C-alpha cells in the first residue's frame, strides 16, 4: 500500500517507488503509463512546430550529418529558409539522464539574422507551452550566460523548472541561435541577391525537447501518496470502481451496479473524456482505490447503491483529495471534463506558488548558501561578468561542505524584478561592481 | 524537365528519377515531400489503433525483446489483454526494401482464440484503409498459404498491392495469428479463472506496416511526367503561381498580381487546404510548373491578369491533366477542398481499374506463364497441397527461362470470384484434383 518513502525524507528512493507502482518502466522500458504522455506531446509540439512553419525529415552528432547535406541544398537564397525537425532516439535517473531517450530536435537556417533570432523564440514559446499547458509545470523563460550557452553557439534560450523536494534547478528544454558559426565551419553560403559579387551565410538555430519532460512532471507533481498525473496527458482520466457490494447484495443488484459501471463509462467516453473501469472484484475496492491513486489517475468514481439511486456521483479528486457529488445526467460528461480542466489550473496554480515561494532574492553573500540549504533558487544582482559567475560556483561549492553543492546560473530570466538591480553590488563575495541584471542561481540537475 | 526514362521501358531508372527529382529522398535521407507522407500515416493508422485499445510504448528481433516482458506482466487472467505497439525504427530500393526503415509494429495477447482472430482482421482493415483512404492504392485483403505466412505463427493475413509497371505483386502489410506458439516458447501463461487447477497459453498477434508504403504509392501512381500525389497526403495540395507577367507589366499591377497570390493562399489555408505560392520569379513559370509536375502537387493555380480581372481561376488537374474554371469568392475553399476530394476518388479508381483489368482468371497450365509475360497476377484454381504450389514455382521459373521469374502465391483473396473453384483442376502442371479454392499467384518484389 502507497509508497515507501516520503520525497521530502529520500527523494531518490521516492521516484523509483512511484515509476515501478504506477507501471511507468519496466526495468529502460517506458510503459504506457508514461508513454502516453510522450504521445501527448508528440502530439501538441509536432502540431505547433508543423504551423509555425517547420518540415519533419528522417536522417539515418546530428550537426556533423545534416550541415553537409545543408550545405548542398542552400543552393541560392530561393533556398533559404531550411525548416527541419526529427522525432528520434538519442543513446542514470529515468527519464532525466539516461544512456536511451526519445527527443525532438529541430534545425533551421534563414536568410536574415532578425528571422533565426524570432524562431529561436517562438519555439521556445512552444517548448514553455509543453510543460505549462500540457504537464502543469511552472517554467522560469531566460537566457543562459556565456559559461552556460551550447558551446557552438551565440546564445542559448532555456526553460528552467525547480525541483522542490532536493532544492534543485533542471534546464526543462533549449532553443539555441547558432548565428553563422556553423555555416562556416560547413561551408553554407549563397550569393546576396542583391548583389551577385557578395557571398551570405545563413544564420542557423537548433532545439530540443526530450523525455525529461517526463521525469520533471513526476519530480513536479508527485506526493507522499504516488504520482497525480496531469489530467491532459493522462492515458486514464477517469476511473470508474464500484463499491458498497456485500453478502447480501442481490445478483439483480449486482448486475445493475455493474451494468451502470460500463454505462457511465461508455458517456463519459462519448463526451471525450478518458474514462474506465476497475471491475477486479478479487481485490477490495480499498485496494483498488490504492493501485489507482498510486497511478495518478487524475478522478475517482466510485459507484455505489446510494449513487446508483440517488444518480449521484461521488468524485474523489486525486491532487487535492477533495470529494464531489456529480449529478448522474445528461449534463455528467461536460462536468467531468469541466472538473477535468480545474484539476489542470489546480496543479498549475500549486507548482507555480511553491516555484514562487522558492524563488528567493538575495543582495548579500553571506545569505547564499544558507538559502541553498534551504532548498531554494537564488535571484541575485550579477555584473554579468564570467569571473563572477565562476566565483559564486567555487565560493558556494567550498562554504557547502553524491550531488554537486555549489551553485550555478540557471538562466538570465526574461522577466526580471521591479527592484532596478543596479541600486545593488555584484553578489560575490568581496565584489564592488554594480550589477546589471538579476540571474538565477541554484544547485542543479 | 519532365523525367528520363518512361515507366514502361525502364522503371527501375524511372522510378529513381522521380524519386530524387520530386525531393522525396536524398543518397537514404527521407525528405518533407515523402516524410508528410509518413507523418500522415501516423496519424491516421495511430488515430484507429488507438481507437481499438491498443497502446504505445517504448523498448530499448522484437519477440525476444518483448515477450519475457510478456511472461512477467502476465500474472494472472486479470492482466489480459496485453496490447502495445511501437513506432519505431528497423535495421536495396528506396522505400521498397531497405537496410533502414521506419515501422510501427503491434503485439498484442488475449486469453481467447476469438478475440485474438477479431483483432488480427481488425487491424488488417486499418491497414487496407492506409492504402485506400490515404494512398489511393488498392489492395487485395487475403490470407497468406502454409508456405508464406509468418513461420513463427499460425496463419498470416496480408494486404496485397499491384506493381502495373513491371507486373508484379508487392505484399503491402502483415497482420499474423501467432496462436499460442510464443507462449509456449516463453513460458506465458495464467492460471484459468474458472478453474485453478489448470493453466492456459495466451492467444497472441502481430502486425506491422512500414515506409514500404511510401514505394508503393510512387509505383502506383507516378506517371510519366514524374510523381502524382494522393491529395490527403501531399504536404502541399495545391501550388500557387503567377502567369502572364511581361515587359509592359506595370508595378501596379506586378504588386497586384503578387499580392492575390498571396491572398488565395491566405483564405485557402484558412479554409483548411495546404496551399502555398511559387513566386520565384528568376524562373519562368513554364519551369516552374514542371517543378510540381515532377513532385505530383495535385493542384496547379495558375493566376494571370486574366484570372484576377475576371474573378476565374484556372486549375491544372495534375493526374488527369483537366483544366477547371473555379470561381474566385467565398465558395473557393469548399470547392477547392471538394475537387481535390474527387482528386482522391479518381486516382483510386484509375488505380483499382488497373488492378483489376491485370488480375486474369487462368486454368490451363499452358495460359499461366503467358499470362505472367503479359505482366499479370493470376487467379487460378488451387486444391490447397503445398506440393502444387511448389510446383507452380518451380515450373513457372524454368518455363520463363536479374529478378525472379517464378511465381509465387500471393494471398487467398477473402473476397473468391462467383465462379466455383471446384469445377475445375487444381492448376498445377498435370494436376488432377479438384480444386477448393482460387489462389492470387504471380512474380514479386
Ligand atoms: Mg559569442
Ligand atoms: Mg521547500
Ligand atoms: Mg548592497
Ligand atoms: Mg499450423
Ligand atoms: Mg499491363
Ligand atoms: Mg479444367
Ligand atoms: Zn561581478
Ligand atoms: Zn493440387
Amino acid at each position: 500500500m502507497g509508497i515507501a518513502a516520503k520525497r521530502e525524507e529520500n527523494f531518490s528512493a521516492w521516484y523509483i517507488d512511484v515509476i515501478t507502482k504506477a507501471e511507468m518502466i519496466e526495468y529502460y522500458i517506458i510503459r504506457p503509463w508514461a508513454y502516453y504522455v510522450w504521445k501527448c506531446v508528440q502530439r501538441f509540439l509536432g502540431g505547433k512546430i508543423e504551423k509555425l512553419g517547420v518540415e519533419d525529415c528522417y536522417f539515418p552528432t546530428s550537426e556533423t550529418v545534416m550541415y553537409p547535406y545543408y550545405a548542398k541544398w542552400i543552393r541560392s537564397h530561393r533556398d533559404l529558409p531550411v525548416r527541419l525537425n526529427m522525432w528520434n532516439n538519442v543513446i542514470p535517473t529515468p527519464f532525466i539522464r539516461t544512456r536511451e531517450f526519445l527527443w525532438q530536435e529541430g534545425h533551421c537556417a534563414w536568410a536574415k539574422a532578425e528571422e533565426c533570432a524570432k524562431e529561436v523564440l517562438e519555439i521556445l514559446e512552444c517548448y514553455a507551452s509543453v510543460y505549462e499547458q500540457l504537464l502543469a509545470v511552472p517554467v522560469v523563460r531566460g537566457r543562459k550566460t556565456e559559461k552556460e550557452k551550447f558551446a557552438g553557439g551565440d546564445y542559448t534560450t532555456t526553460v528552467e523548472t525547480f525541483i522542490e523536494a532536493v532544492g534543485r534547478g533542471c534546464q526543462g528544454a533549449t532553443s539555441h541561435n547558432l548565428g553563422q558559426n556553423f555555416g562556416k565551419m560547413f561551408d553554407i553560403r549563397f550569393q546576396d541577391p542583391e548583389n551577385n559579387e557578395q557571398t551570405l551565410i545563413p544564420w542557423q538555430n537548433s532545439w530540443g525537447l526530450s523525455t525529461r519532460v517526463i521525469g520533471v512532471m513526476i519530480m513536479v507533481h508527485g506526493d507522499n501518496r504516488g504520482m497525480v498525473m496531469p489530467p491532459r496527458v493522462a492515458s486514464t482520466q477517469v476511473i470508474i470502481i464500484p463499491v458498497g457490494i456485500t453478502k447480501d447484495t442481490t445478483e439483480e443488484a449486482r448486475q445493475e451496479l455493474l451494468a451502470s459501471c460500463w454505462r457511465l463509462e461508455s458517456e463519459l467516453c462519448e463526451g471525450g473524456v478518458r474514462a474506465r473501469c476497475d471491475l477486479r472484484d478479487n481485490y477490495s475496492p480499498g485496494w483498488r482505490f490504492n493501485h489507482w491513486e498510486v497511478k495518478g489517475v487524475p478522478l475517482r468514481v466510485e459507484l455505489g447503491p446510494r449513487e446508483l439511486a440517488e444518480r449521484s456521483l461521488a468524485v474523489a479528486v486525486r491532487h487535492s483529495g477533495a470529494r464531489h457529488s456529480v449529478a448522474w445526467d445528461a449534463q455528467t460528461p461536460a462536468a467531468v471534463a469541466a472538473l477535468l480542466e480545474d484539476v489542470h489550473a489546480q496543479m498549475y496554480a500549486r507548482a507555480k506558488e511553491t516555484m514562487e515561494t522558492h524563488r528567493v532574492r538575495v543582495t548579500e553573500w553571506t545569505e547564499f548558501v544558507p538559502t541553498l540549504n534551504r532548498k531554494c533558487l537564488i535571484l541575485a544582482p550579477w555584473c554579468g561578468a564570467m569571473e563572477c559567475e565562476n566565483q559564486v560556483k567555487k565560493d558556494s561549492a567550498e562554504e557547502s561542505k553524491a550531488p554537486s553543492m555549489g551553485a550555478k546560473t540557471l538562466c538570465i530570466p526574461f522577466e526580471q524584478p521591479e527592484e532596478p538591480a543596479e541600486g545593488h553590488e555584484c553578489i560575490c563575495k568581496g565584489c564592488t561592481k554594480p550589477a546589471t541584471t538579476w540571474v538565477l542561481f541554484g544547485r542543479s540537475y
